[PDB]
């Protein structure tokens, strides 16, 4: 609302500053994000670890979510950090709001497993879902920041490989440009308390392992969008990644894709994560909820 | 349990500044507290307005909560502000954690309705509960800050009037001493982001109506405690009101009252109010749940 928004902004502002303090050290960075993670929904949420075609994963089901309606969820963390643990609360709420069971992927991360390890797990995971006899028309592939990028990458890979595509793709504050050439990397630098050009390019370099920064599957800004299923893109105005969402939305419509873009005024990066006390976070999760139903009916 | 406590502390520090910038403007102050309050539990909580013996009130029942087991909840806000609206969330979490239906009072506030109106509403609300065939052994009277105070005053007044007493009383960071004479007004003044002596003595004066500050039903540190039911007192170590709790716990013990005092390290004033994201918030509420449950078996 705003004393709520201002809690969340100082929230990231502190996350943002412990980030800097970890330096290049990736164990530290991982701990900064894991320390912010709580799971207040745990008590009423069913969690079942599972191997998703060789990808460590977890079924996350809010009460009376359908077995046969499925979100394949791809967590953010710059392709170097995050885990089922950091995003578990958001996924549970998306499950509730959508009446769908989530498969939350623990996909391999950089520097240990650089690009395209993440993409191969996502695709492996999706192909596993089809193997379990879940209809493609009952699945949506959803993710935030890096994982929002990985949603586009994944759909592109799947379409290349000629695998039945899913009912839609949901991108929260997606990261699609590895070089940070977006206008918003300057016009939203003041407003954004955590994502900045330098730290993001550095995280990109780590993901790429010296491979080409314009590789479609790593930087889906530069990917071919023709034939992808409907895309839902939520992004905040107070985001250096605003123009990853604006440019992807423009390019996909031009390619004939059905896109819905929401630019949430004053909201910061993956504001969904502050859902428990930030009304906009839960509002944004309820909109995704409805989208998944109107797409999987 | 620290990136979260730091968000909470910043929360209070923002609130404390908005308090100071209303001056003594009571309309404005009442707006600061409404600003900060949300009700994320609303969707699963049954809320029923009611007149409680000529006191505007609300039944608030979490799922599972029983009709015949009740918390008379008495909200904080220094006897001048707060409402059912400010404390709805904390009250619904106390409802779920305790498996008890709660009655939230919009008790009358100074300076429109100075001391003793709050105490007359409280006791009027209590006797009404009894008129509705709710057994006193199935009642707990619970309150935070000013409302913590009001729990003590209410049990004193009820005992003096020979009204059959409830199973227990619960005081969260209770305000017992109108003159702020405790060691913690000096030893915890740096640590506590929200309660300072000056602002609080001056807020007592508003409640008192120039009546005596040692007045037992206004300052229950000075009340006789002999006869009162069991008390649960929870207070933060990072609180100027810490010694209100320790002093009240020592007097009460000495007067034969079965008293359970918990000092919570680093925690600030009514840290419960941050339960949605602050884990020690929800823990503190979970304990009150267990206390109410064991005291009403």
């Amino acid at each position: 609302a705003s004393p709520q928004l201002q809690m969340a902004l100082d929230g990231f502002k502190m996350m943002g500053e412990k980030m800097a303090q970890a330096g290049g050290d990736v164990k530290a960075m991982r701990a900064v994000m894991e320390e912010m993670a709580t799971f207040p929904s745990a008590g009423e949420t069913k969690c079942t670890p599972v191997n998703a075609g060789g990808v460590p994963a977890e079924w996350i089901a809010a009460p009376g979510a359908a077995d046969d309606r499925v979100i394949l969820y791809l967590h953010g963390g710059g392709y170097v950090m995050g885990s089922i643990t950091t995003h578990r609360e958001t996924i549970a709420r998306l499950s509730k709001a959508s009446g769908a069971r989530a498969l939350a992927l623990d996909y391999r991360l950089a520097p240990e497993y650089p690009f395209p390890a993440a993409v191969d797990d996502a695709t492996a995971a999706y192909r596993w879902l089809l193997s379990q006899d879940i209809k493609p028309s009952r699945i949506v592939v959803a993710g935030d920041s890096a994982g929002g990028g990985l949603v586009l990458a994944t759909l592109v890979a799947l379409r290349d490989a000629k695998v039945p595509l899913p009912a839609a793709g949901v991108c929260i504050s997606p990261w699609a440009d590895m070089e940070g050439t977006g206008a918003s990397m300057t016009t939203r630098a003041k407003a954004d308390p955590v994502v900045q050009k330098e730290m993001l390019v550095n995280m990109g370099k780590t993901y790429l392992g010296g491979k080409d920064a314009k590789s479609p599957l790593a930087a889906p800004l530069h990917a071919d969008f023709r034939g992808l299923p409907p895309l839902f893109i939520q992004v905040g105005d107070a985001e250096t990644l605003l123009d990853d969402s604006t440019r992807v939305a423009e390019k996909a419509k031009m390619a004939g894709v059905k896109v819905d873009l929401e630019i949430w005024p004053e909201m910061p990066h993956v504001w969904h994560l502050f859902a428990p006390f930030l009304p906009e976070g839960q509002q944004a999760i309820d909109k995704i909820g409805q989208y998944v139903k109107q797409r999987t009916a």
